[PDB]
DNA sequence: GCAAAACGTCGTGAGACAGTTTCG
DNA sequence: CGAAACTGTCTCACGACGTTTTGC
């Protein structure tokens, strides 16, 4: 696990509080046992003329990548271990997104047990609902209730 | 002048780089010698649900105020002396808005001189043009050329 | 089956001005 | 006069999702 410098973490926490997204999703996908994938993403978006800054984040954080979507680009970090390590170090300095960060860390820690039982999987999905509620969510479709119905129509 | 803690400045520089605006404007106004006001503003906007963070900035920076404009609110710092003191301490940690911050400091230092000569006023107006070019400017109207035309006439 | 990447999109939450007014 | 406040709104630069594909 990479140990990050404190001044970098302080700066990045301010950047993330004002212009970062800590996202948790439940993605319908038939290849999974409970028919959904639990997905977590740390994202930093910038107008494409500033993509260089996002490329530099890839070098500084040491993981992740950047994708382009036209007028803007996004730094994306979704690998679970690196994400846990990064958010663990960043969270003490967050003022606006600390609760989302901690809920993501909680989810990551319970992923192994969530795979073992439908009731635990559903509980972890309610934590995803909690993150969405803290975020400025506007176009969400798959929720813990979507999952509850599927699990019931399976058992 | 207030001396700020480095940890606060590091955090706020990150916040400003991603969600801050360093604004310079030339405002047509007949009560001024050169018929325009040179205006500088440091602004931090948030959805109103998070205006509490802006209210805390007023206490932490120690000057400025919050205004509400519907769905969002803005922390506003326009007083020149406190603005110069604040940006002087914040700029070493800025990575995306350092150029705008330093141009604002330069403008502030030259305000006294800009009021004694048309050419000097215009020179400072060109530094305002530079800040707007660095920003994601989209609805700007009054530029150094606007002023140049007014003064010539 | 699951991690992770790849690709795609609705509706802002800001960003950056503009115009007008106050009062030491 | 002139610094600073008061007030308004256009146009994004994101924010937070969504769906599909890759491959061990
Ligand atoms: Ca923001
Ligand atoms: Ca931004
Ligand atoms: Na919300
Ligand atoms: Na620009
Ligand atoms: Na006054
Ligand atoms: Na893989």
């Amino acid at each position: 696990n990479t140990k990050y410098n404190k001044e970098f973490l302080l700066y990045l926490a301010g950047f993330v509080d004002g212009n970062g997204s800590i996202i948790a999703q439940i993605k319908p996908n038939q290849s999974y046992k409970f028919k959904h994938q639990l997905s977590l993403t740390f994202q930093v978006t910038q107008k494409t003329q500033r993509r260089w800054f996002l490329d530099k984040l890839v070098d500084e954080i040491g993981v992740g990548y950047v994708r382009d979507r036209g007028s803007v680009s996004d730094y994306i970090l979704s690998e679970i271990k690196p994400l846990h390590n990064f958010l663990t170090q960043l969270q003490p300095f967050l003022k606006l997104k600390q609760k989302q960060a901690n809920l993501v860390l909680k989810i990551i820690e319970q992923l192994p047990s969530a795979k073992e039982s439908p009731d635990k999987f559903l509980e972890v999905c309610t934590w995803v609902d909690q993150i969405a509620a803290l975020n400025d969510s506007k176009t969400r479709k798959t929720t813990s209730e979507t999952v509850r119905a599927v699990l019931d129509s399976l058992s």
